[PDB]
């Protein structure tokens, strides 16, 4: 995701 990701899905966890 173009915002907050890193591992897999950090915005909608």
């Amino acid at each position: 995701i173009w915002g907050e990701s890193g591992k897999l899905i950090a915005t909608t966890a």
